[PDB]
């Protein structure tokens, strides 16, 4: 039994090593992970930080950020993997081999591997969120589907003042979101827009999201529509738990969320709710612009050795043990025998997945147990596939035929000195743009008067520089 101390948090909870998932890979590893991150412990950005400053790194370092993750590699905190994995991980340096696309994002630009990314199996299925509405409200009220923003604006509208879910009571949310920090709320609020949260690409180009006119026209607009009570007035506080509570007592009628989990609602509450029908749509057109930006990147986040591990050979067979066929297995499906049995050889989900009880979805059962937890580990879309239902299934094909869903811009990586500005200055223009959309949108805040000195703000954080840094980077 090896103890081995890791930092490591996903969707605002800390590994908990004795999930049956990590109990398996245990008894076939001999690596008894310690979390050096507590129980209580929900914000993963201020646990990061803090467990820097805490002295001696963990043996293994978790991190959703992946850029934050790399400069740790640069400035000594992880150490390079690459001759590790070539003496010691037979299964990721066959998957590095097989797969030159994912290569590119573990490698630096010095050259050294200082994380395993954890990797979306994007080949197989590259789209992510997308837009769903109340076919069964739309009915009700004698409405047609919004094809347009407007149109969705005054459907919001309808949903509001009119009582769809028929029990005399305005206790209708018209639109809704599923987040867990804001930078995720702002994602599937200003998409509606056009607007961007983040790094684009346009025309060769890389530009800041935030710091464009759509993404002060998508604040206004979402303003007004909070005031209106289009937009759930607990948007930024409700948390991981909103799209169960508010589909589940039939308040919700419109979200932007990813395509699989939110299609299984209609199967979840089919008895609960009679005629209940949350139906994929293709992105609302703006004034023609029929684009979505909500694609599957290659990866998220990613985990690496410190240079305070004492055995970073027993390290690196464990990173190894995920990427071989039962390892792999294990994170996506959970338990044989449990979650899943073979049938052919090949994994078919139990009713306790596909069918449970309490209305949990199927992926929320699936990380009851440890599976899918964001490590450095690889996808397999059979998984997914496995307990999508076929409106699910048709729908991925429904954005990809019509063209809708853009790529994302790739995380671009730097070399020392370029890095490090980055990402301070990424980091500290993140905490002004969270903060002031936050204002804008709750109305505490007016951003027709305050958007240039907003926008003087970033600048003087250094938007500029991070521009010319992008720029050379793409
Ligand atoms: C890698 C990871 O855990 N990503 C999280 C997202 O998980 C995806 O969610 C779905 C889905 O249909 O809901 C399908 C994919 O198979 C799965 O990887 C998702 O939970 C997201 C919610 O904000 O958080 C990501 O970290
Ligand atoms: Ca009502």
């Amino acid at each position: 039994p090896k103890e081995t101390t890791i930092f490591a948090m996903h969707l605002g909870k800390a590994l908990d090593p004795n999930l049956p998932v990590f109990v398996k890979a245990e008894k076939d590893t001999n690596i008894k992970l310690v979390n050096v991150a507590s129980q209580n412990q929900t914000d993963q950005i201020q646990a990061y930080n803090l467990m820097l400053t805490e002295g001696k790194l963990p043996d293994i370092v978790s991190y959703e950020l992946s850029a934050d993750l790399e400069n740790l590699g640069i400035e000594g905190g992880l150490i390079p993997l690459e001759d590790l994995i070539n003496q010691h991980a037979p299964n990721l340096k066959k998957f590095f081999e097989e797969n030159p696309r994912y290569k590119k994002d573990a490698v630096a630009v010095d050259g050294h591997i200082y994380m395993i990314p954890n990797y979306y199996d994007y080949f197989n299925i590259k789209v992510s969120q997308g837009y769903f509405i109340r076919q069964d409200w739309l009915e009700k009220l004698g409405l047609k589907e919004p094809r347009t923003v407007d149109e969705l604006y005054t459907t919001l509208k309808a949903f509001r003042e009119k009582d769809p879910n028929g029990n005399g009571k305005k206790d209708e949310v018209p639109f809704f979101v599923r987040a867990n920090n804001v930078r995720k709320v702002l994602t599937s609020l200003v998409d509606l827009f056009k607007a961007s949260p983040i790094w684009y690409e346009e025309n060769g180009m890389v530009k800041y999201g935030p710091a464009q006119k759509e993404f002060k026209h998508a604040i206004k607009e979402l303003s007004k529509w909070y005031k209106e009570g289009l937009i759930d007035e607990e948007i930024f506080t409700r948390g991981l738990e909103s799209r169960d509570y508010l589909l589940s007592n039939n308040l919700g009628g419109a979200t932007d969320d990813w395509i699989a989990s939110t299609s299984s609602y209609n199967r979840n509450l089919a008895d609960k709710i009679p005629g209940f029908n949350l139906k994929l749509v293709l992105p609302y057109e703006l004034n023609g612009n029929a684009k979505t930006r909500h694609a599957r990147t290659t990866y998220l986040g990613g985990w690496g050795i410190s240079k305070d591990a004492k055995d970073p050979v027993s390290l690196i067979k464990y990173f190894d043990y995920w990427y071989s066929v039962e390892g792999r297995r294990l994170w996506n499906f959970g338990i044989e025998g449990s979650e899943y049995t073979l049938v052919d050889g090949k994994p078919v989900f139990t009713d306790k997945v596909l069918k449970n009880p309490d209305g949990k979805t199927p992926l929320a059962v699936l990380r009851e147990v440890g599976a899918q937890y964001r490590l450095g580990a690889f996808q397999d879309a059979q998984y997914e596939l496995g307990w999508a239902s076929e409106s699910a299934k048709a729908g991925y094909k429904y954005y990809m035929d019509n063209d809708v869903v853009l790529d994302e811009l790739p995380i671009l990586k730097y070399t020392k000195e370029k890095s490090k500005e980055f990402v301070s200055i990424d980091t500290a223009m993140r905490a002004v743009v969270e903060e002031k959309a936050q204002q804008w949108i709750l109305g505490s805040g007016d951003i027709d008067k305050e958007w240039d000195a907003y926008i003087k703000r970033l600048e003087n954080l250094g938007l500029s520089k991070a521009e010319q840094i992008q720029n050379e980077a793409f």
